């Protein structure tokens, strides 16, 4: 099986593959092409120049409907991709049918249609000479929209990029993680047999340093390089693309908390906390490491979520009653070990998992390991602070609101956060206060597409999402007329 | 005279202070105090505390009516912010009672306005159990504001900063141009008797590189960074901040091309490219430094220019008619002399100006030169695509509307552009196919501060004005609640 | 050959009948049931009944679905509804084929997008007591909407409020013409074949005064009246619905009027006055009556109108260069008859026309009138001001720029204008001091569905068309949270 | 003793009738105030139209905002005068006055000044066939001449609700308010001829409704809008009369607002939330409670805790030490009020607390006053739970489910208002988008942003204003589309 890069309406090989592994087994599943400088550069110069070809002179009803074909075209093929998700991530069947696809297509469904309603503004203004003037704005697609995505929600985060870069006539260079380069692939297919003009989308495999990854972000013909990815790699893409003041788009990691107090909902909460913190085996950037409790429950949730934790079913993506597959990699997989052990020279007192399951089959030949619960350590130990990114949580009492506000606030992250209260004032009162950019009151991951999304401090820059995507992904023009 | 930092409600001194020269006759103005890192960061803890303080607890209306305070306090002291400003930089006196000094004012007013009349955004959603979900954002201080200011317009370009910053709440910590630090002071006093809190505006003088404004930039206590000045600074600031991923906000160089259409209000265009060129010497980023004039009128524009250009009277800022004071200083004229030197040297035919001044008095100490205009370069001589930022521009003839508009394009900065004609379609049809943050048809230098304002390309990265200031200097916090 | 009532899911028929006349040639096209005051209540109960069945439990998102399912089913029988409109109307085939369906799927089709993408406002206060207040708004169902449509382009204006209505999760009673009852049965069976639930859409036929339109605005059970047609109709139905408050939104008559300045371009303004005029045989209400045109240009502007006008193909519907149809209706005819006579009695000069063509066959038993100009009449002759809706058109020569403004504006009526001019001042000078609703520069019934539509003065009360609809069809709701 | 004239065309004038203006507190003549005839009425309405084309309609947004921040300045400058003028017509408290009235009518003309400076419009660009396209923008005009008829409850407040709108988007005014409270208003025209507000600009005309001039301005074909405030019949009879002109209507009307207190609710302070909202300004405000419902539950507890604290309500003079209620706006409008009281126990009503008025053995007995009352007992479908009864009255009913209580808050024709009672977070949001009304308030009553939408559902009104309502209510809406 092999992945190839998709560069100007051809798909096409390169000098160099890399292997594309099952984490499930530990099983080749691909070769994969990657593209080397050059490939990079015929991406970005057919990216630039499809801007001036018929693709630019499409009216925003027909691009819209031209975008609503590629949709069409992933849920023909939906359990294809379905497919080409689980292959890549070990991440279970349901779990990829109901939320990784459809949102995908849900992606770009609702960006050619905010595409077609978004309008602009007019402003008129008097003069010294009695006649005055107006200021119009128009919205213009930005140019060439370097994309460069992660493996935790492969096509789900791609296509996040992917559909509002379209939708705003830009044209798109995108490098997808080296770990999950196959729904992407299927994308391009998607994208040529829709009939997209040459050049408008471009796929590039590879890596980040000295990769495509770098190129892209050096490569001049860009305007625009929209990231999601750790904190330290969009600071080291921001130096890249500081020389050509590209605009740029940064959403990064994140060490979110959640807290619980002692009037929630006890069942609801411990229920919201093992969602938040082991879905997708908790590598996702929304998922919850930190988890503060009212002390007067404290011991009573432990204790609930250890049991939930337990019956969690940790194996084949189609087993029957699965929650979890495998980490990404079997690299990630030392990284999260070695916080597991780290967490115990720490203090830790391990709740529950801690190691790795043991299967008698080729699963063992994977990267598997346990969801992990625990307590005991203090608010500055690294594995309260530093991002694992995998099927973890610690659990700290606290006693006061105004205390647990500032213990989720002291960190160098500010993604996300929910909150477990059914009381009215508190839940607006204490939601304002928590510095991150997303805060969810009993519940946990529901995203409306015409939100803004972002981070605050390491965990971003800029905002994506309704209107502010349509904003990011276009050049914003005044133009001035005296009257 | 002296020019003190002010830092937490307290003007200090400093270990090194640094010269401030007139201009017009190279005399010392005053000596101003030199921030050093250690003050730097004073100022900076200064303004994080400052958000615990008295100013983080005022309503958005009391906030906006101690901004308009500010504003009646610089009112007050009119003449003085006046003499401050044509001291520093030379400008006529005429310029800065009409545009400095009262478009300083209506940044506060207008962005003290704007915080009482901004709301923000609900959504409602349904979700699988029928019960539905609430998302509803809200706009909260960003933080500590760091604010890095250029000399052109020292005090308007300044408060345009300030002014949205403190609108929505944050702490500042401002560092003026060491050219211009005269009516940055004088704001610091009118902050203080108008009974800022202390730490809520700080004022840090020095220079950039190894000085107060590096130290800003490098101080992990700011939340944002806002910036106008060279394309060049723009790239160092982006790379000195990209560990800390703070927001940034910047406007840049431009080399801003005015063309003239066959159908032009002649007389009309002449008089709009002659205060597009030479308006404060040619040293304000919306200038225009390139002019394009349909071969038909070519000869006959040139012609009135020079004539219109030879009537300008070079003098003393309050000398009777005068237009146009001289350079910022020595050191910008000696790099505005060398561009004048080249232009020859690519083969340039100089219509008129070229040179200095000699006037036979205290002026020749001073940093003045001539009004230039230059025909005969090819669209590739670095005199045509570098940014000089003195009173200069060459002019080409064209042929034919894409022509033009492509070689206006052709340029890696793209800040603003003029456009003179009486034909309604062209207006548009051209306006809209200029590759620019703003156009104007038939005037120049029209500001409305509820238009977006920006530049693409080298000349900037996002946009600010009206909404997009207090997006900007806001975080944009998303709230969930589950029904 | 028979039209029945759509109502609480089952088509029914009525106790009485009338007949639909085809205006091409006088013969019966088909028998329509004329709902009664009970059939009336049935339809306003079972639409309040259907929102709180599975319509009123939609999603948004499913809602919209929908709408979409609707639109997808006109589209499947588009040639059904063009032979429809055909028949009715006598409406050229490449009218309906092209304006008429086309526009009526589109309605449709944008407005469950802006439903999908339209959200509500977030406003934060302060209190006394210092911890603040939310305010925020909803859209919901205003209730059952009452729809009452006028013949001019049937489906197109009925649909023009079915489509909003249903997209902000309305249910409807809507009563179209008498005269064009067709394209709106099928629509019904469209409705009933997407499997709209019972209730939520029905269709009942009638007259206006004594008959199933005045019932319709009497019924205490509808929450607003939304309707288009004439002015005094749009008075009569004001009263009906006071003593309920039911919510009101007209769109009526007009005597628009065409300005063409001696710098427009002559060709294209004589070719667009030519549309303006005679479209539709000069029914619409946006059709221009009273033309204005500058007197240097004046004589070579009649004549070359009266040229293309006499080039006008006037004849069946399939024609192969057919450009109009016949009037509505004979009752239509006599009264645009009438006013031909009238306009010879004040002393008009006949350009063309004047009277009724002879074709020797069939359509000699039709409605058919000559597209018609006058010339010679004064600004107070009744043929000048009153609303004719026929084809035809009064030239009257201006001078001066404010003088044809007066005239323009000297009306009791402020629908629409169109102005021709190459001049860009005035352009926007001119146009934004006329009386209208909507003025077109350089061409003619141009529509964007995002726009505010609508009339001043008599023309009208409120604005529909983009967040305009989606405001008017919803129950706008403040909720305010004490926190 | 004092008069009030008329203001037409920069001019105080009188007429040749006037009326009486009575202090409800004791009684006594406070002022004769001129009524306006039709002819008089129709000077107003053309030196308004006239006053569109004069200086008033040159200036730019930023100058006609500086001068409504003036008039706002004038009013502040004559503070206490505007609140003796409101409190003598009215007899409420001087305190509510001092704190609510005035400060309101002034904010009115800063906020929408203000929204008028920072308003925009909308561009929308569109592809044509010949792929050159097409430009859509829209702006903001001045409507015309606005009517503005206004009542006696809130009277400064709701004037300047309508006033300062309509010229803040460049409007030129006839206003006519309450012959009940006709006082501020003139002292309001004052206020405008001593800022320099040109003449025509802002018109006063005093006098009745039916057969005075409240009904002959909503007949002038002149004026271009009627924006109303009042009686549900009284919006009604407007919308004929403007019927012929098709000229715009905003109208908020009349309600019979509900409280619900859940179980879960701050019990203490839903009592002195809903002791506030049902005998505010003596009940006489549109957006009180007259019907309440509380949880079975805690139904005797709530209804026994209301009962001390009515009692304990202080009823008397403006300025007296510690008052809560003052007089009723009228002799006229207690006699409606105590038919209600009347007619209340014929239904079978408790009366817990009040059902009379009080003995002052003072001037205060020639005055309107009457006892904040308290009523249980009555069915839903009770006269006087059904209809708008506007003083210091409420019904409380027990009930069980969240179901049932927002079916029966929403079981009227009318839908201005809910108050609603409950610490639960769900419960707030899940309950509050399913009441049928304009406006909802949690834990709390009568807070306002100037800047949300307001206005009522049913027989409570027709359209909305406040923010961006106001701004295109009071403009007209035009676009303009260019062919590229
Ligand atoms: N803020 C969000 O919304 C969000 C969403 C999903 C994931 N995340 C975060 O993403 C991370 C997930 O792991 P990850 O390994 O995929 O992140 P990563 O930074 O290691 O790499 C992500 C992408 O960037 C590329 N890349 C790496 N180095 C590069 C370089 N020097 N130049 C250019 N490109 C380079 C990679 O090839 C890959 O495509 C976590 O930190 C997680 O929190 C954040
Ligand atoms: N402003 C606009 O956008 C617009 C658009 C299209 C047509 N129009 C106008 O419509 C008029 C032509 O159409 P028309 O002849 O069908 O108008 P019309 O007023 O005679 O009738 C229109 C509709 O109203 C119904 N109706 C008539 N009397 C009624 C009553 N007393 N109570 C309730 N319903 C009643 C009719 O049955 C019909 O369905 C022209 O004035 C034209 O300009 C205006
Ligand atoms: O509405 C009256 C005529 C305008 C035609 C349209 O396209 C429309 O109504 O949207
Ligand atoms: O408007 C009705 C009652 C008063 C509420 C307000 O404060 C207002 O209308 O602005
Ligand atoms: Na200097
Ligand atoms: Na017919
Ligand atoms: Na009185």
């Amino acid at each position: 099986s092999q992945l190839l890069n998709y560069i100007d309406g051809n798909f096409v090989t390169s000098a160099s593959s890399f292997a594309n592994i099952n984490p499930v087994n530990g099983k080749l599943i691909s070769d994969v092409f990657e593209a080397d400088a050059k490939q990079v550069n015929e991406a970005v110069v057919a990216a630039q120049n499809a801007l001036k070809g018929p693709w630019g002179k499409l009216s925003v009803q027909d691009r819209a409907a031209l975008i609503h074909k590629i949709a069409d075209g992933i849920q023909a093929r939906f359990e294809e991709f379905v497919a080409a998700e689980v292959a890549d991530t070990g991440r279970p069947v349901h779990q990829a049918r109901t939320l990784d696809i459809p949102r995908a297509i849900a992606n770009f469904r609702t960006f050619a249609d905010l595409a077609k309603t978004s309008h602009t503004d007019l402003f008129e203004m008097s003069t010294s000479d009695g006649s005055g003037a107006l200021n119009y704005t128009v919205r213009k697609p930005l140019g060439v929209i370097g994309v460069i995505s992660p493996w935790d929600l492969p096509l789900l985060l791609f296509t996040w990029k992917v559909a509002p870069a379209l939708a705003c006539g830009n044209t798109v260079v995108a490098k997808p993680s080296e770990e999950s380069p196959s729904s992407a692939t299927l994308l391009a297919e998607v994208m040529h047999d829709a009939g997209v003009p040459p050049g408008v989308f471009n796929l590039i495999h590879g890596f980040g340093k000295d990769s495509a990854g770098e190129f892209l972000t050096q490569h001049p013909g860009i305007s625009a390089l929209t990231f999601t990815g750790e904190s330290k790699t969009g600071s080291t893409i921001m130096k890249a693309v500081a020389d050509g003041v590209k605009e740029v788009s940064f959403e990064l990691g994140g060490k979110n908390a959640a807290v619980v107090f002692a009037d929630a909902d006890l069942d609801a909460a411990i229920e919201g906390v093992l969602r938040s913190s082991f879905t997708n085996s908790g590598q996702v950037c929304l998922c919850s490491e930190r988890v503060y409790v009212h002390r007067s429950i404290f011991d009573e949730f432990v204790s609930g979520l250890k049991v939930e934790a337990e019956r969690l079913v940790v194996g084949y993506p189609d087993q029957d009653g699965v929650n979890m597959g495998p980490l990404i990699s079997h690299g990630h997989r030392d990284k999260v070990l070695s916080y597991y052990r780290l967490a115990v020279d720490e203090g830790a007192t391990v709740v529950t998992g801690g190691g790795v399951p043991k299967f008698n089959d080729e699963r063992d030949q994977g990267a598997y390991v346990q969801p992990t619960i625990w307590t005991g350590l203090s608010d500055k130990a690294r594995c309260v602070t530093e991002e694992i990114f995998g099927p973890v949580c610690h659990i700290s009492p606290f006693d006061d609101e105004d205390e647990v506000i500032n213990r989720v606030n002291d960190s160098n992250y500010g993604l996300a956060c929910a909150i477990w209260t059914t009381n009215l004032s508190r839940a607006h009162r204490v939601s304002r206060q928590i510095h991150v950019g997303l805060v969810w009151v009993n519940t946990w991951y529901l995203r409306d597409l015409r939100t803004p999304f972002g981070g605050v401090k390491l965990s971003g820059l800029g905002r994506e999402g309704g209107r502010f995507s349509m904003d990011f992904y276009s050049d914003i023009a005044n133009i001035c007329i005296k009257i």
